């Protein structure tokens, strides 16, 4: 199945931050509506962040790409709701033969305020 | 039922990324084997990046608080595990009557490497 | 937090399947609009298929109820969505004092078809 | 990334339960250290429930597979915990070319008792 493609509320401030757990660089990018709008990079094997941005929804369709030097990584995702209002979207992503999923991690929240 | 509290594999490196979303001044406590092991504070209402930090597990015992001056925050919670490898556990928290859930968040991750 | 209330998408089919995993006898309904649309009941320790129906979700404003001989569980729940387009919606409860939560049990699932 | 594959707790009872939404008869399989140890089968388009049961965890390695006439589905799958002890084991699956994958599912619980 396609994974990192996420349906949010339109027009909707959401949370991004990622992570690397990689010894490559790792490209993780956000895309709303087909077009990247934010790029994270960079690499390190303890949990290292790469950023925290704060995006519009656009029409809600989110999409999140993870490379390695042009190279797409196997994604995992999946969405959590909690108290029926707190969304968490998260995606992990392998870009060797360990299969730890963790090499470059997004993870998406909503709503803020 | 008990919210914040996860069981992880001993000995092992977790992150914890925290944020606000609230007004409040949000306090966000990680605990290992009931001994805080890590602090994050502050407010502001667009996923304000509180921090994050690598620690280690202990016995697995871990606890999350949130409070505001004090008074402990209605915390809600759940832990998922994606590609039977990459584990987040979760953490919102209500600090008044919006009923929004986000006002202090804790988002773990585990393994690293 | 409240627990066991979901938002579905309005005028939806869902199917919902309910559990006992309990001495006692649990009392499971499924509110669609604040009205009883199901209504599962019994006991039993391993894990007791109590039943399954599918039901329309309404305005899409989705309750569930376990109870005890009229005595209100402690329930826990969330919702996961996977591939973007499968939802679950969980819920599991307490009623007693061993805390495993698997009392009762309704797993709601959608779209159908 | 494999999906359906699941690491429970070794020598655990835990329950499996089958849906279809689905033209083509669906078969799901459990399997438990690699051995096939519950088959579910059929069809129908209202979450049909194909069955439940409860088996041995084993060593802990459960893999579910799902086939409609020897073809294997595409399966996507998560693991929930609720209240750091309900845990839910959940895969879905897509026979054809409209991406619901909802043809075959089944959802794990444990700990029963
Ligand atoms: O980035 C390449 C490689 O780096 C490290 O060895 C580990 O983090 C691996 O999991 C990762 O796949
Ligand atoms: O922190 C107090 C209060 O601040 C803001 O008004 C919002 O973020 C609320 O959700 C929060 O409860
Ligand atoms: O139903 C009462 C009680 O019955 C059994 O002892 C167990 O299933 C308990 O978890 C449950 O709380
Ligand atoms: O089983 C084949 C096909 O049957 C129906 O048309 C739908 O349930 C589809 O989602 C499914 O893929
Ligand atoms: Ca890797
Ligand atoms: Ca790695
Ligand atoms: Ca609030
Ligand atoms: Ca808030
Ligand atoms: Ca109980
Ligand atoms: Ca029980
Ligand atoms: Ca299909
Ligand atoms: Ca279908």
């Amino acid at each position: 199945a396609q994974q990192g493609v996420f349906t949010l509320p339109a027009n909707t401030s959401f949370g991004v931050t990622a992570f690397a757990n990689a010894a490559n660089t790792q490209t993780i990018q956000v895309l709303v509506d087909n077009v990247v709008k934010a790029t994270f990079t960079g690499s390190g094997t303890s949990d290292k962040l790469l950023g925290s941005q704060v995006l519009n929804s656009g029409s809600g369709a989110i999409k999140i790409q993870v490379s390695v030097n042009g190279k797409p990584s196997d994604l995992v995702s999946n969405q959590t709701i909690l108290a029926n209002k707190l969304n968490f979207a998260m995606v992990g992503s392998e870009d060797g033969t360990d299969n730890d999923y963790n090499d470059g991690i997004a993870v998406l929240n909503w709503p803020l305020g």
